């Protein structure tokens, strides 16, 4: 089909010219044959995209290399950004994330809280409650997009209730603050700390609510399994956010030459870590292209990332998706995905747009 058409174009051509970046290979999604081959062949990956924004960059395709990447910060910086095009000046909001230890550190401090684990023992029963209604209103034997309807009302419904939005004078003023700055966005210290919480836990938790019903989709051995035995539902939430790896990848930049897959990546150069690539890298994962809920070391994966950056909203998002997860199988036995799926234009959010599902029945 289109898999194999792919795999013909990447394996054909000449291996300079293979450019991961591109966003037409991530919503076709026939991107998977060009980074195995660079696994192999060149696993430290110099190449040049046609947009200015990126030109030339690193692609560092493999589990291990990644890792030594994203823990060494003295070498790789988040800073200026954390994507490959260089920074406009649209949103001069101060992201944490594209930010460097000793500052870097402090911010982070000041969100820990909000993502406590206390905090989130208040959370979960509300969360269960919200997501409950939000699925009894669903419609029973109607086509609908999934995207749109279930994932993003979920999704919406997690923040709200993250930081007690309204879903009085201050409490309001803060929601309409917010979302002023997150309407730009889309188009100041302590402000761009909360935007980036809810920018880092919208599309990715989105994105693994739609991954996980095409997944299961695609494999109804391990729907089946799951159904059996809830139990194994954070089991199948760890392999669904490794499955789907919703940021693909994140970048750096090298601070002095460093010597990695013996290449020497150079001072000032661009080096993308893509956690899409290194999810699926047979050398320290088993079976790495199969959907498998019972695969051994389940939680051992890239998609969260490793080092001071290390996603700091990971057990909101393993917690709010199990909750998610028993709720929509006690109501829905069936989520039949009845067309394809219509995936973002973009490299770096692996995600949907559209997925057309039908539930034919509940309870
Ligand atoms: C399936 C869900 C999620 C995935 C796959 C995900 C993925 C990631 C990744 C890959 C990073 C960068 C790691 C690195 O550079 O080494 C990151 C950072 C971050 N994520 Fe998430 N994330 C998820 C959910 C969330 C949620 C729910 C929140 C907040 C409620 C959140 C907030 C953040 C923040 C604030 C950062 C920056 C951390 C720092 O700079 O120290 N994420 N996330």
């Amino acid at each position: 089909d289109l898999q194999r058409a792919a795999r013909d174009a990447a394996y054909s051509m000449p291996i300079e010219e293979i450019n991961p970046a591109d966003p037409e290979l991530f919503r076709t999604d026939t991107m998977w044959p060009y980074f195995e081959r660079l696994r192999k062949e060149d696993p430290v990956h110099w190449g040049v995209s046609p947009h200015e924004d990126v030109g030339g960059y690193w692609s560092v395709t493999k589990y291990n290399d990644i890792m030594a990447v994203d823990t060494n910060h003295e070498v790789f910086s988040s800073e200026p950004t954390i994507v490959l095009p260089d920074p406009a000046d649209d949103f001069t909001l101060p992201m944490f994330i594209a930010m460097d230890p000793p500052k870097h550190d402090v911010q982070r401090k000041t969100v820990q809280p909000i993502v406590a684990p206390n905090h989130l023992a208040y959370l979960e029963p509300i969360i269960r409650e919200r997501a409950g209604k939000i699925l009894d209103d669903l419609p029973i034997g109607e086509e609908i997009n999934w995207v749109d309807k279930v994932s993003i009302e979920l999704t919406t419904m997690t923040l709200a209730t993250l930081f007690d939005f309204p879903w009085n004078l201050r409490r309001q003023t803060l929601f309409e603050c917010v979302d002023y700055f997150m309407r730009l966005w889309n188009e100041m210290e302590y402000l761009g700390n909360l935007i980036l919480l809810i920018v880092g836990g919208n599309d990715t938790t989105r994105n693994t609510i739609s991954g996980s019903v095409l997944a299961l989709h695609q494999n109804p051995d391990q729907d089946r399994k799951l159904r059996e035995n809830p139990g194994l539902i954070p089991a199948m939430v760890s392999e669904t956010i490794r499955w789907q790896t919703p940021l693909a990848y994140m970048r750096r930049r090298a601070k002095r030459d460093f010597e990695l897959g013996g290449k020497t990546i150079r001072e000032g150069d661009k080096v993308a870590m893509w956690y899409v690539s290194g999810n699926r890298d047979e050398e320290v994962i088993d079976r790495p292209n199969d959907y498998w809920i019972e695969r051994p070391r389940v939680r051992q994966h890239l998609s969260f990332g490793f080092g001071v950056h290390r996603c700091v909203g990971n057990r909101l998002a393993e917690l709010q998706l199990k909750i998610i997860w028993e709720e929509i199988l006690a109501r829905f036995p069936r989520l039949e995905v009845v067309g394809p799926p219509r995936r973002v234009y973009s490299s770096f959010v692996k995600g949907y747009e559209e997925l057309p599902v039908v539930i034919p029945t509940r309870n």
